[PDB]
């Protein structure tokens, strides 16, 4: 997000004047000649976003050796020419989000050994081997058709949400910190042992039926864990956020103070009957609705430790602080 | 917006325009706020492109610094209104595009000073008010995909697209220049307003709420070639007058038509006539060789009438067929009909 002022315009204009930054965004470009950039050796940043480009021609980037940033998001690309980045070894950021790409062949980023930010969200990708790009720092491949996620050695933030991923592979990665995998087809979490630096992990809307606590024993930094909308049935356990909402949970045990640093705990839409929570000053937010509470257990929870409520209780159950519960 | 080829020539011409700071491309730069004095040191700008940003407001005097402005493109931003005086100091403006914002209204004084404004693109906003008739310089106008209920047509617009609104009233001065009028997907129930547009060549009234078409409304048409009125609620048509000799396309499909009456030679110059998806039982044509495509399926044909129709029309002109027929109907050259 930029603020347009005489100062920021002047800087933009300076970069244009020298042809170091070329803005071709939003010009309804549909076709590009092979030699369009034949005499544009000065170009370091090339912006071609929000056009209607169907194809990139052979050798299109053969004469732009200083290229570091290339933005081609919001076009109609479905594949890439041979050796597209062969002559752009300085490339640090590349976006082709919102195209129609189907595969990224494995040789694509072989010469781009400084590529650190790669944006490929909202394509039709069935194959991209990110593990072959060990320079990656931030990556987004969300909203594609990937079934296998290969994670490179030192990526720090990776969003692969909204795919059909059921396999995660790649070398141990102590730097991966934010991992977004919501809306996928994951049924196991053993791969979590390879990512000891994780702070935020979202595994919501997957096909998890159990979450075994020994997959988390190498975690040095984990603060936020989202596992809503899976099919978890029971849980028997630096964490600040824990989302267990919308599962099939019959019980959740925690032994015991390891829930004391929690500020956000979501238990709503499960089948929980009892739940213990010590006097944790402070817990910021707690959801309990749409469960099967025993009234005694529910009461004790309000003495020690709400942001939701029940509307209609079923037979045998009555409202108690806005939540349904059954008497002993 | 028309598409371009990026060639050494077109890139050279672009770079030359950029070099002189006569064309400024700020498209796609995630611009959110703009300071009133943003263009204080850029008085040379004639074409200003700020499409595909996230601009929420324009300062009222932001364009005082660009008095040579002829083209302004602000498509795909987040504007909900224009402030008073926004174009007061831009008299040379000829094209203004602001499609795909959230504009609710254009106030009547917005274009007072822009007396050369010819091309106006406001499609895909939420407009409930824009008085285009105040802007007589308009030549090409697009206000499609809005919430307009009244359409004031300016005096000399040549092409106007107001499709996908909720228009039930058309008004404004007699306009003999209007050639292409797109009004499909609206709420029209009458066509008396057609009398004020004698230059019309192509008119699309499909997906409206027309139950009748009064043939007299077309008596002043000098050059009408294509008339689309599909997907209305038409039940009966009687086209009796002098034919429109220029008319070559007539789309009456997907109505509720029981008949289309006409004098013997009415349709002799049509090339394309679409009657499919109605309730037509009998229909007549003369033996004209001009017809290229005729659609007849999904009706309620009397076999004798249908067979009389094939005897007069050339074999290849029928380009549709029924698949299965209801009880007591059978296929005749691929079309269902019932014997008398
Ligand atoms: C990865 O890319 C996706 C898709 O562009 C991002 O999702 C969009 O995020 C913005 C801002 O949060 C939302 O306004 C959009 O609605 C989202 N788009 C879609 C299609 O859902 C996502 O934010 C990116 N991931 C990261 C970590 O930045
Ligand atoms: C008026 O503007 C609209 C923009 O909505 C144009 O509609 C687009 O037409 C193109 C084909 O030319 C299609 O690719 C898009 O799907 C249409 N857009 C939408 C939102 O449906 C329309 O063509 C313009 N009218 C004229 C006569 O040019
Ligand atoms: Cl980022
Ligand atoms: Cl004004
Ligand atoms: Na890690």
């Amino acid at each position: 997000s930029m603020h347009l002022t005489p100062f920021t315009l002047s800087a933009l204009l300076a970069s244009f004047h020298k042809v170091e930054v070329l803005n071709l965004n939003g010009l309804q470009i549909e076709e590009i000649d092979t030699n369009a950039f034949a005499y544009a050796h000065t170009i370091q940043k090339l912006y071609m976003r929000f056009n209607v480009i169907r194809y990139l021609p052979p050798h299109v980037f053969q004469n732009v050796p200083l290229l570091t940033v290339l933005m081609l998001d919001r076009n109609d690309l479905s594949s890439l020419p041979p050796g597209i980045f062969h002559n752009t070894p300085k490339l640090t950021m590349m976006s082709m989000s919102n195209n129609n790409l189907e595969r990224i062949e494995d040789d694509t980023f072989q010469a781009t050994t400084a590529l650190q930010n790669l944006q490929l969200s909202s394509n039709r990708l069935t194959h991209v081997d990110l593990a072959l790009i060990p320079s990656l720092f931030h990556v987004n491949v969300s909203y594609n058709l990937l079934s296998t996620l290969a994670i490179p050695i030192a990526v720090e933030e990776l969003d692969a949400s909204h795919n059909t991923i059921n396999v995660v592979r790649g070398p141990v990665n102590v730097e991966l910190t934010i991992l977004k995998l919501q809306h996928n087809n994951l049924t196991d979490t053993a791969w979590l042992l390879n990512y000891p630096g994780l702070v935020d992990v979202d595994l919501s809307y997957n096909q998890l039926e159990k979450i075994t606590y020994q997959h988390f024993v190498k975690m040095q930094r984990l603060e936020r864990l989202y596992v809503s909308n899976n099919r978890l049935v029971a849980l028997d356990f630096t964490l600040k956020v824990l989302d267990l909402s919308h599962n099939h949970l019959m019980w959740v045990e925690h032994n015991q103070a390891q829930f004391d640093k929690l500020q956000y705990l979501y238990l709503d839409h499960n089948s929980i009957v009892t739940f213990k929570l010590s006097t944790s000053h402070t817990l910021k937010n707690l959801t309990l609705s749409h469960n099967d509470w025993d009234c005694n257990s529910l009461r004790a929870l309000f003495r020690n430790v709400v942001h939701d409520a029940d509307q209609h209780c079923k037979i045998d159950y009555h409202l108690e602080h806005g939540l349904c519960c059954k008497e002993s």
